[PDB]
């Protein structure tokens, strides 16, 4: 599968002592995940900020083929406008095992949403300046068009995410979101973007990536709250969930985007949209927004 895919070293091998590392941008059992500077790792730049995820230097000769196998994928997939850009890795000996891609300013956007709760308006309005740096009904709906965007492209080259979710997309500049994944594919509780099929029988497809689809716009349109609010997750959320139970549109939605959602949940994989369709409706919106 992952492991028989070609990593060609002399295109993506760059020299460790190349790496000023910085500080941690976020910790997981495989390793980390770290903000450093990378002298002249691209051309059209002489010096540049990237992020590295690294294993732990006494980390599993397990996790040490998950890690190259992100690697291989992110090879595989190529390069998108939605999907961090990977800009190089750390295979030969001496130093941890390390992957190296561009560096997004505004981190997360669950954390970057949630910031920006009373810095929002459905519609913006004259004078027009009063609102300056807010998020609008525009904004969501165009970041939920670029994630669906790039997921149908993973689909296109064959390829599934397996935790898709709002912690997992960054905003870069120019309200461009791009899809990444800071574990190694839980205080993140990842339960609660699972799809039933995958919860129950282990199976991970690219309907059961719909599903947390549905779960990300509702993190977005609730600027960044968290799915499932109050619920615990134990045996009787799993219960409910295969019986049927979702849940109620957010606070910032649109009567078509929850329903959307509702879309994705469908307890069928096969009933539930494709990315595909997911960027045509999702553009539609995007349009019939702007009119009013
Ligand atoms: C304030 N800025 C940040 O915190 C920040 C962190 C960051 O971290 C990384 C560093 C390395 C990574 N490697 C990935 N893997 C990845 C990214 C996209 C896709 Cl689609 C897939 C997979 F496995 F699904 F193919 C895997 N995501 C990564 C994310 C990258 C950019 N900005």
């Amino acid at each position: 599968h992952a492991e028989r895919l070609p990593y060609d070293a002399s295109k993506w091998e760059f020299p460790r002592d190349r790496l000023k590392l910085g500080k941690p941008l976020g910790r997981g059992a495989f390793g980390q995940v770290i903000e450093a500077d990378a002298f002249g790792i691209d051309k059209t730049a002489t010096c540049r900020t990237v992020a590295v995820k690294m294993l732990k230097e006494g980390a599993t000769h397990s996790e040490h083929r998950a890690l190259m196998s992100e690697l291989k994928i992110l090879i595989h997939i190529g390069h998108h406008l939605n999907v961090v850009n990977l800009l190089g890795a750390c295979t030969k000996p001496g130093g941890p095992l390390m992957v190296i891609t561009e560096f997004c300013k505004f981190g997360n956007l669950s954390t970057y949403l949630r910031s920006k709760r009373n810095e929002f308006v459905p519609y913006k309005v004259a004078p027009e300046d009063l609102y300056k740096d807010f998020l609008t009904l525009e904004h969501l709906i165009c970041y939920s068009f670029q994630v669906a965007k790039g997921m149908e492209f993973l689909a296109s080259r064959k390829c599934i995410h397996r935790d898709l979710a709002a912690r997992n997309i960054l905003l870069s500049e120019k309200n461009v979101v791009k899809i990444c994944d800071f574990g190694l594919a839980d205080a993140r509780l990842p339960l609660k973007w699972m799809a039933p099929e995958t919860i129950f029988d282990r199976v991970y497809t690219i309907q059961s990536d719909v599903w947390s689809f549905g779960v990300l716009l509702w993190e977005i349109f609730s600027l960044g709250a968290s799915p499932y609010p109050g619920v615990k997750i134990d045996e009787e959320f799993c219960r409910r969930l295969k019986e049927g139970t979702r849940m109620r549109a957010p606070d910032y939605t649109t009567p078509e985007m929850y329903q959307t959602m509702l879309d994705c949940w469908h307890g069928e994989p096969s009933q539930r949209p494709t990315f595909s369709e997911l960027v045509e409706h999702l553009g539609n919106l995007l349009q019939a927004n702007a009119q009013q």
